[PDB]
């Protein structure tokens, strides 16, 4: 294959396209890494994959020489390529060479809304919040297509997932009608959620 894209969290499975029994595992070198920057090393018998990735990288060598990333981030993505080489009598032929490219998909999932009085006559606040999400998000509340300032926006990554979570507050008088959206802009992206205030 040439590209993969797998969800956050989830497995992904690169393959090198080539299979070696393990008598010649002895006599084989195999070369797997992220854009010119070493991942593992299956150096003729003993292995050895960098720090980088000793946590969350398995060497699946039953099946093709494959590299799984188990809990995939964000960061994962990239351009793997995978060199194997032979051992032709005086030096190291490589017989063979895969690669390929892997995304990792973060949408951000549809934020909800809470609502519900403060000790203030005829304020009601609002909470839209969301997470699991990839880049950092960015919050904004709207009225008739005007920006609204935010009363309260929290926004942490996850150091495990490498995930987003974004929650914000905005309060409003209970007295007219109103019609909010919260808007949430990732990257290029964008996810939203509504709410309806209808007076009496
Ligand atoms: C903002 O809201 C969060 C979550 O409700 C809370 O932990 C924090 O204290 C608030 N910040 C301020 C300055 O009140
Ligand atoms: C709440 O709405 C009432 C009715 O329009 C208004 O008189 C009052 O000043 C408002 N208070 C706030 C905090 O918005
Ligand atoms: C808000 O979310 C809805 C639901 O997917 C979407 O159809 C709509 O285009 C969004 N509106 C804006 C202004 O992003």
């Amino acid at each position: 294959v040439i590209h993969v894209t797998k969800e956050v969290k989830e497995v992904a499975t690169l393959s090198c396209g080539h299979n070696v029994s393990v008598e010649e595992l002895a006599q084989t070198r195999i070369y797997w890494q992220k854009e010119k920057k070493m991942v593992l090393t299956m150096m003729s018998g003993d292995m050895n994959i960098w720090p980088e990735y000793k946590n969350r990288t398995i060497f699946d060598i039953t099946n093709n020489l494959s590299i799984v990333i188990l809990a995939l981030r964000p960061s994962d993505e990239g351009t793997y390529e995978c060199v194997v080489l032979k051992y032709e009598k005086d030096a190291f032929k490589r017989e063979h060479l895969a690669e390929v490219t892997l995304s990792v998909k973060a949408d951000f999932p549809t934020p909800s809304i809470s609502d519900f009085e403060i000790p203030t006559s005829n304020i009601r606040r609002i909470i839209c919040s969301t997470s699991g999400g990839f880049p950092e998000p960015h919050l904004s509340w709207l009225e008739n297509g005007e920006e609204l300032n935010a009363i309260n926006t929290t926004v942490s990554q996850d150091p495990e997932t490498e995930l987003y979570a974004v929650s914000s507050k905005l309060d409003f008088n209970m007295t007219t009608n109103h019609s909010f959206m919260c808007l949430i802009k990732y990257g290029h992206l964008r996810v939203n959620q509504t709410f309806n205030w209808n007076t009496a």
